């Protein structure tokens, strides 16, 4: 998976750098893309060296789930700074993807990102939004 990436271009969830998960799989999507799924509560997924430049204050992910769930977005490590939490309610199916966004604290420079899952969700991709 890429050693580094831009926060303001699409990051593919399936191109993660490490995970604690023993269940997570790379899945396909209806339009023949890929994502991550078979995720459980407590699973973490790390993406290395994301460059936030002069600042990001939002996070958007394209996700599908049948259960209400949340994803913490942390900087640097699973116990690093909580940037924000994306709350995802049911999208209607494991294959019905929806772009969902949340606010985060402003982050600058280069940091690993860790997504921390409280339950099952399929994630295709994500991206950050710049501060004003
Ligand atoms: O070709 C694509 C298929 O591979 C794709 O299959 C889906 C893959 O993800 C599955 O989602 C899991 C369902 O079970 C939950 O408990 C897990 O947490 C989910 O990750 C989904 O159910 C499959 O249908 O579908 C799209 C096809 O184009
Ligand atoms: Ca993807
Ligand atoms: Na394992």
């Amino acid at each position: 998976s890429p050693i580094r990436r831009d926060a303001f271009s699409i990051i593919e969830a399936e191109e993660y750098n490490s995970t604690n998960s023993s269940t997570l799989q790379v899945i396909g999507t209806p339009n023949n893309g890929r994502g991550i799924g078979y995720i459980e509560n407590g699973n973490t997924v790390t993406y290395s060296n994301i460059d936030f430049g002069s600042g990001a204050t939002g996070f958007s992910a394209t996700v599908a789930t049948e259960v209400n769930t949340s994803i913490q977005i942390r900087s640097d490590s699973p116990t690093g700074t909580l940037l924000g939490t994306l709350y995802v309610s049911s999208t209607g199916s494991w294959n019905t993807y929806n772009t969902v966004s949340t606010n985060i604290s402003k982050i600058t420079g280069v940091h690993d990102i860790v997504l921390v899952f409280s339950g099952p969700v399929n994630v295709d991709n994500f991206i950050f939004s710049r501060s004003s």
